[PDB]
């Protein structure tokens, strides 16, 4: 029936760990998505196909994680469906690629902002070692790939479309 | 912003194909749902809790195999949505193990009607290529892993509730 | 009592794999005559022995595949009577040799044919697995094994009896 | 067309070499109707079918060597039917393990009792060659293996039906 | 001077090989004309003089396969005529690099369009070696060239004529 | 768009140049049909089959080379019609293995008097830079194998049809 391992661990925490899954889950398909539009054979940036094909795996670890913690601290882990992301990431005018990067940005902005969301969560309810979980294992690795991913948006407007995308792409497919 | 390298290949067939991506991240969503109730404290059957993760990895590389084909043929991608799957796998007569061990299989069973149709829809389509693609990468495997499973179910029914299922998690747990 | 792992497999598709099994073994049966035959003290013909040896070897081999075949479909095996192949090939016109070579292929035709009929089985209960089995672990292999062996019965023609026949025997010996 | 080789190797040894070789090969032919029983997927007894499997390919390793022998004495080999095995082996009472153990169990005894058979054919004849390749190559290993086999029944009798077979099997299966 | 080995093989298949291999052969003509092209000391383009010299022998390595695969059938080569391909590939709008790769995809399409011909005929003549032999060993690897040369018509078109096709071409070269 | 390399190079000797590339093009074919003929399962003779299998490579190379040449010289590659060869190389007074290397000394002899004909064009328009690649590339090695094919037509006449023939293809078979 019931956890014995589960101690000092609100019911509002385990909700937010399952929301936080759910998060997780998202931004990984979405990721997916953005790998299944640029590995078209039509558009053909390589680079950036693995790039969103490597965050997807690595959204989808993130998911893993926080599965696996709920169950250390003795909730219920619930899986909540997850969303149809779009298939066509289009821009005639800011370019595909270009597009694609500032909502990968904005992926992860908001990924981060459901983190912080937990983190307060576990803090009013007193709950210090899902606050440390939060830090230790999500928050300090989330500034780091906005950053990266800001960076990578300020290269692509950088680099202009046509020659300078297929040539940043190109850089993104060798790191 | 059309494919170049599309040919012989239906619109029937692309449709069949997202279908089967959905069908794949559907099934490993549910493994990842067995993988969270095994793993709990209060279940506690490691052998069983890492065969349904390694299981829902493995239909999540199905997944993404499929979708690199859909590319590969010139189709679109299409992701679906992933439903939620139940939580709760408690079984008192059949005992936990057995009962999540028969909807596994029955899980395999259903990804394999799955398959043969994507198979008859290529042959309605008279696409050699699909047909052999679903041949040889998928409805061999599917019989093996159907068997493999059905070999569990049987295992599970002989040694019976208790130290039985205890015993069977732990060959599991080392397979 | 009951398969639960059969699905799309048919009464007929069963039967034919049984049959099937048995022109394997029965085959294999007349290779080791074969080489019972040519390991015999006043025929010495040691390359033949060991080609028809190794060959009845490959055929056992075969059927033993087919028998794990049955049960990973989830059909029963049923293992019917092995015929006593003929135990003399003196054959005084053609050369024991030539005339053995002969045997062996049409012994190789008449697998390819039954081969063949299994397919046809599966094709007409609609069993791609089927069909995909026979040809991609028998087919290729059957026929290659076919051209093999005509290729011997050209050069038996080609070197005569006696001193030829052996030197061909020698050449098959070192393979 | 006659031997060179033969000397001291009556007819009556002869016979009983051919009849031997038949033994072999039909007991080889049901430990592998054992063997197709046990890899059923309802049954699920992978050590016991491993263990049927190798002892179908000793049986039939044996009458390969008989075959190779009577070529040696100058004997001419005849391959006899073989004789189609039973494909049930579902037992209520006693469990399928321990019967098909039991079973085992007097297949190598009744082997045995053909080979004391060849070796008084061979010591009737005043053949102490054959007498002593029956002693050497057979008799020692055959009452080896009829004192596996019984340990094999005595411990499935300790360990009981449900649990304690499966436990065994898994030791059969390490083995 | 007939073929022994001949079997289930149809006049109409072994004409539609024939016909295959020529077309094989007429299309690593043309890859070869392509070589000479872009190898010229005014247009160098060293990276697509390479692509087009290794598709020229891939091509012919498929023609070569054919050759085999047909006397493995017992059907008789016939080889004919290579007709002259076109030697001057400039194009002033789309730039020699672009019109060259559109060429090259739509020379992939013809021959995987004769390949699924050669299927059909082995499927109404009822072969299924012929068929799984197309199948296995020509559709899979067509597919993915073509998607390869699409995805490098793509590219082309990104980066543009002058500095980013030489670019392109560096990018081939090294890979 | 012109060649900037091209220097001292006469229309006449870039013209024999673009009929040389042909010359090695049609025997590379005839020597794909020597192999295509003694690869049929009931010829049979794998020494002769992968000798011209070989040959017909080795000719392949040399226009390779001669289109390079062109290339590096600044002559235009036209790339001339491959004429259909034999299909059928049966000589039943020589046998099939005499009369096909009396022929490969006919084309060997033949294009060495082609490669002759490009020296003197290259020396009456004072061309030494081709003379010498004429010399060094091709001249020299084709006096090698002429000399080659002579002797294996010695010894294909010294050894005899039937086993000497086969006993000949065994030797050029494991050279
Ligand atoms: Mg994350
Ligand atoms: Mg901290
Ligand atoms: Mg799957
Ligand atoms: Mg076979
Ligand atoms: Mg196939
Ligand atoms: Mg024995
Ligand atoms: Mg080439
Ligand atoms: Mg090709
Ligand atoms: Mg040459
Ligand atoms: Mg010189």
């Amino acid at each position: 029936n019931v956890s014995l391992a589960r101690q000092n661990y609100a019911d509002d925490s385990e909700s937010a760990i399952n929301e936080q899954i759910n998060v997780e889950y998202n931004v990984s398909y979405v990721y997916h998505a953005l790998f299944a539009y640029f590995d078209r054979d039509n558009i053909a940036l390589k680079g950036l196909a693995k790039f969103f094909k490597e965050s997807s795996e690595e959204e989808r670890e993130h998911a893993e994680q926080l599965i696996k913690y709920q169950n250390i601290r003795g909730g219920r882990v619930v899986l909540h469906p997850i969303t149809s992301p779009p298939s066509e990431f289009e821009h005639s005018e800011k370019g595909d690629a270009l597009y694609a990067m500032e909502l990968a940005l904005s992926l992860e902005k908001l990924t981060n902002e459901k983190l912080l969301h937990v983190h307060s969560v576990a803090d009013r309810n007193n709950d210090p070692q899902l606050a440390d979980f939060i830090e230790s294992e999500f928050l300090y690795e989330q500034v780091k790939s906005i950053k990266k991913i800001a960076e990578y948006v300020a290269q692509l407007r950088l680099v202009g479309k046509g020659h300078g995308v297929w040539h940043f792409d190109q850089k993104l497919l060798h790191d």
